[PDB]
Order: C-alpha cells, then structure tokens, then sequence
C-alpha cells in the first residue's frame, strides 16, 4: 500500500495487524480462504465509483459499456465452471442469493424444507432468527443419529406430510456428499422446486470432486469466498427458464446498485478456477481433509459422520467430555482457529455446543500437505488432551510457529 | 496495479478502459462520486479474507481482534461526523441498510408512508416492483405541483388518513432541503416511527450544509458512496434505545458476514469526511449546483423547483418539446453522463420522462468550479437547442475534451 499509511495510520495499523495474524495463525474456519493478489487488486479497483443497476446491455445508467464487459466475463466464466444456463454474479453475499431465491419463488407464509440447523443447515435455511424463518414457514430434515448422514426417508417424509412449495439442500457443516438427485426425485414427488446451496462446496463442486448440483436443482445458490476461493459474494445459478424472474428478484427485488469492483474480483476468481492449477488445489483441499480426519481419529477422536468426504470436518468432542466452547477458547491460546460447532442431536446448546468444526481450504492455499495435516492433528491431540497444563500449551504454540514459519 | 495484468488481461483490459472513461467523460450522476485512492487501497486489503459474523467484541468467530479496530473506527468516526448515538456500518448496500430498519419495527403488511416515487422518492421507498412495496403497505406523499417542495400537509393528510407504522422521509431526485421537524411532528401526531434516508445528502448534512436528520428521526439510513464519497456501501443511524434491535436485524436478520475490508474502506472515508477540506469540498460542490442551476437558466432550461439547495438539480425539459430519454441518449453522444428523470405530475412514463438528473458532487471532486458550471451549462444548452446538428454535437464533443484535459 501506498496511500493508505499516510492518510489514516489507524486503519492502515490494524489491516497490517490483521495481514500478520493472517500468516502467523493456523486458519482452520471451514468457511475461510486466502484470495489472490489479483483478486485483490480488483476489488481495490475503480469500479466502485460505478452506479450500474441493471444488467449488461440493458442498465439503467449510460457509461457501462466497460463494467458490462466485466459483468459478462463473470456470468461467462461461472456458466463454463458449472455449466449452468444463467448466472447472476450480482448478489452482495450468501445471505442475499438465498434472499433472492426465496423471494422468487414464494410469498409469505409459504413452507419451506430445509436441513436442521443443528444439523448442518445454515442460519438462512430458516432460523427463527434470520428473515428465512420469519419470513417463510420453516420446517426440518435430520441426519441419522449413528451415521451422522442425511437421512432421505426423512426428508421425503417431511416433504409429503408438510408439502413444500420449495426444498433447500446444502449445509454450513455436512462433511458428507450431499445425494441432489434423491433431493430432486422428492421434490417431483411433492411438486416443490429445488434449491441447493453450495456456497461451502462450490470450488469442490468446479474442480468435480462433489456431484454437481446445477443439472437436478432449479435454483443453485453459492458464496463466492469458500472453497472457490474467490471474493466476499454471493451468486445464483438457474435454468434458462428462470433466468428473468431471478434478475429481477436481485433487481429491482432485493438490491440497488451492484458492487462491480468485486463482481470484477469475481471474474478473476472464476478465471483462476477454471485452471488445471485450482483443480490440482481442490483435490489437496479433499486429500488434506480426508488425512487431517484420519489423524485426528488416531489422536483417538471421534468424527461426526465417521469422517468425511469434502473440506470440511466436525469433532464430537464428548468422549473427551469437552465442550465445543472450551475447544475453541484454548485452541485460539495457541494459535489454532476453529468454530464450535453443533453437532447432530448436540445435548448442548448452539452456543455451547459440544463439538468443534475445521476445514482445510485456507491452510491447502497456502501450501500445507498431508505431513502438516499430520502435525496439526498432534497439536489439536496435545492441547485438547492436557487443557491444564501451561506447558503442553506451550509446547503447541510453538509447534503452531513451526508450522507458519 | 501488479498482479492483475499478468492473471487475468481480459479483466485489466475492462478495468483500464472503465478507469480511462471516468477520465474523460463529465460525470453528472448524481449518485456518483470518485474516492481517494487511500479508500480503494482499503477496500484491496486482505481483509475480505475474514468471517466476522457479529460486532466488535461480540463475534461468532475467533480472531478478530483487529478487524474489531477497524469496525470500530467505522462506527466512532461515523458517531463524531454526524453525532448519532449508534451506528451500524455492517450494511451491505443502501438496499440493505432500509430493509433492515423495516425488518426492525414493521411486520409484513404494516402500512409504511413515503415520498411519491415519481416526485423523488427511492426505489426501496415502496416501488411495487420491490422488496418494500411488496412486503409493506406503501402510501405516498406528494410535492407541490407549482413549487415542486414537498407538501407537508399532503404529508400530514396521509399519515392522518392511512395511519401509517412509519413515515419515511428522503429521496433520489429531490433538489430542495427537507424539514426533518416537520416530518418528526407528523409522526408525533399520529404515532408512527420516522425514518429519514439520507443517502444523497450525507456528506452535506457531515459538512454542515443540509439540517441534520439524526436529532429527529428514530432511524437514519445511508448509502457510503454519494456526496459522502465513499466505499459502495450501507449505513445505518440511531439512537442508542433502538442499537440492539437495529444491530440484530443486520445480523442475524437480513445479512451474514460483513464485508470487512469495505468496512476498512468505509472508515478511511469517515476519516477524509472528519477533515477541514471536506468541508470545504461540500459547500464548493453545493455552490457549483447553484452555479450551474442558474447558468441552465440562463439558457433558457426550466428546473424543477426553481433551483436547488443541494448536490443535484432536474431539468423539465417539456419548454424544449424533449424526453428526458432523447437528452439523455444525445448528452452521451458528446460525452456527458446523465440520467433521464421523472418530473413530479410527469406526463410520460418512467422508462421516457421529461427530464435529466444531474448532480455536482463528482465534477466537484475533480476539481471543477465555477467556471467549468458556466462551460458545462453552455454544452448542455448548445446540445439541447441542436439535436440534429452533428456540427454542434462535434463542437461540444470538443468542449467536453477541453474541460476534461
């Protein structure tokens, strides 16, 4: 940076800090990644001087001949990705692509099936508390309570006796492959449409390491900053026959003036996606996983589901009678950075909880392998097994600064 | 930039044209502005790398202690610049920022009161193409069809009449200060709750130049990147006895993680707005909107409302037999970026209109004063009174060029 130190030491003090922790801790959020430097520069672009509501070639304001080109490059490069017949690369977040698709399929009150939310389904798949279960009359599909797996006779029960007008699969934690075309099949039996969110899976999804939703699903709906590894943002993805109806749900919907410099910043992710490189990146992502599981269940930790099958992984922390709470507080003594997490059929409550959930796509980017994976599930053993003594902690801190360098 | 060019040339490519273009055309958008490259540097930080969904101290996720720091400055420079007794900088956009208030203190169906949208009133004032006509109760007020200022006792009549949960005062297109007292005094009456959305006006009210909102409204939202001159973003103010549930409605209610490193770059443009030559930059940009009102006058152009005490006017273009649509498309020929706009008792449609919106406050950044005005009304006269003449369209294409180096 250049101007930024001179202008306002404050803020240029505390983004400096916040580069230092990003190098200096074990990043282990599941939701967590690390952008390129492009993909930065974009975002730090001046596009954000640009009011263009509207879409390319029909806006609402003259001048967008350029971010048009931009615009279009994403919805492109996302369509390539997924191989979807429309893309809205407008949504400013997660929150507002699910916002979108809700808002284009149902009117108040309408129920609406979703993944328990202890369950693994997210805060916007109807909690009580966000506008998804205020909004729309919410109710809940469980996973097995051995396997930890979704449980399909469950949501096709759900689905028959509630009669949704729309089914939301995908998940916030499920370390599992989610079944899109069982989804689909329930939701012809019902006639509800089909929405799955794969905002954790997206870049896994792209790299065909998780069955592509896009051909069984109506609507798909994706962050952008997950495993695809691209800028804070949402997106939408839909048939053709959908296409109009979800742009003007974004808008005049649910948005005003889009953020063109970070649908820029998501046109360079998407570009780097569709690379040999971030295939190579995203099978390492599931490797580090699989093996991060592995060794965990060797340090004699028991894993929600049994393991997993993508970048994420849940800790039942209750054979060490642990709580999630605890975990996460000592675990970020040390330099270690993990959610609690609630986990299937959690005794505890969600802001106790009694599990801990990590995932491997912020320390795969930035070149971790299996030997690292190994290591970190020996350090996460030695904290959560001597949680007393300061010396153990000690010794995890500095085995966490071996690790960063 | 750096590493742009090298990733992605089809991305840079669009960028360096868009940058180019902002360069030399005469921006009248008066919703646009250009910020300081220390805003851009912000918003290009590594802190779109980090989940922080909560508040500063209150966070689910560990590790943010110092983008805390920054939230926090956000909010602190934001108090300071226009004495509220909370902020809210999570807001991912003006959109945002208003459908939280109304997540806030109306249920679906509660009768909201706004200004008229064809007389000024925002898309998100109750459009029935968007969220807040179609999830409220929206009425409207109207302005005076001579005078063009708003009529507070049509805004009183309706409030009486239709007894509205909130009234809802602000606008996109309206060139006169507003009576914040006489808004709160209606609401008084009839006991509704008064917002005020002052995403045009921001800056001027943070200079001193329009009569502050906040000591009267129970809720004032804002976008960042109008007269402000700011990231693209939302904003929301009030007083301290409605912080929690305004806080709860940002998240969980309506969004998820914020957009930490616009946050960064909101923050930077508190900082700049918190300086003496800010000051100075709004009252030039108010002085030049007179300026050049009265130079259009002198050629011959009606205004509505006569003038303007702010950033931005409207041309009623009806004396010259033209759309709003033909100006625009003709003023773009030459280099000159403005809206079509509707008059208020507009007889053509919104998509047509018989006006243009134009606004000061990015040809003030720039660093255009009185002069320039005089020159940029002498265009748009030359322009207007010669559509047909490709030689004068020519000559004011040059004059364009002259006034933008």
């Amino acid at each position: 940076m250049k101007y930024l130190p001179q202008q306002d030491p404050q803020v240029f003090a505390a983004i400096e800090q916040e580069r230092k922790r990003q190098h200096a801790k074990i990043e282990l959020i599941a939701s967590e990644n690390f952008v390129s430097r492009a993909v930065m520069e974009a975002q730090g672009s001046v596009l954000t001087n640009k009011y263009a509501e509207g879409y390319p070639g029909r806006r609402y304001y003259g001048g967008c001949e350029y971010v048009d080109i931009v615009e279009e490059l994403a919805r492109e490069r996302a369509k390539q990705l997924f191989g979807a017949e429309h893309a809205n690369v407008q949504p400013h977040s997660g929150a507002q692509a699910n916002m979108a698709v809700y808002f284009t399929v149902l009117e108040h009150g309408d129920t609406v099936l979703g993944m328990n939310l202890s369950h693994g389904g997210h805060l916007t798949h109807g909690s009580p508390v966000n506008f998804s279960g205020v909004q729309y009359n919410f109710v809940a599909y469980g996973v097995d309570p051995e396997t930890h797996v979704i449980d399909y006779d469950d949501v096709r029960e759900k689905a028959r006796l509630h009669r949704p007008k729309l089914i939301v699969a995908a998940a916030s934690a499920y370390p599992r492959i989610i079944d899109f075309a069982k989804f689909r099949e329930i939701a012809d039996e019902v006639g509800a449409y089909l929405m799955v969110d794969m905002a954790h899976i997206a870049g896994l999804v792209a790299a065909g390491l998780h069955p592509n939703p896009v051909p069984y699903a109506h609507f798909v709906t994706t962050t952008t900053h997950k495993t695809l590894r691209g800028p804070r943002g949402g997106m939408i993805l839909c048939q053709e026959q959908f296409a109009k109806q979800i742009d003007k749900a974004i808008f005049p919907g649910i948005q005003g003036g889009p953020l063109m410099h970070v649908i820029a910043a998501k046109a360079v992710a998407f570009g780097e996606a569709l690379q040999d490189d971030f295939k190579a990146y995203a099978k390492r992502v599931v490797d580090n996983a699989k093996r991060l599981a592995s060794a965990l269940q060797n340090e004699g930790f028991t894993l929600v589901s049994g393991g997993t099958d993508n970048h994420l992984l849940l800790v039942d922390l209750r054979p060490q009678q642990l709580t999630g709470k605890t975990a996460e507080k000592v675990l970020d003594e040390v330099g270690i950075t993990v959610n609690k997490a609630t986990i299937p059929y959690d005794p505890e409550s969600p802001f106790v909880t009694s599990g801990i959930r990590i995932g491997t796509a912020a320390v795969t980017t930035r070149g971790f392998g299996l030997e690292e994976m190994d290591e970190i599930a020996a350090i996460i053993g030695l904290v959560l097994k001597n949680v007393g003594s300061e010396q153990a902690l000690e010794e995890a801190r500095q085995r966490v600064a071996a690790l960063t360098d």
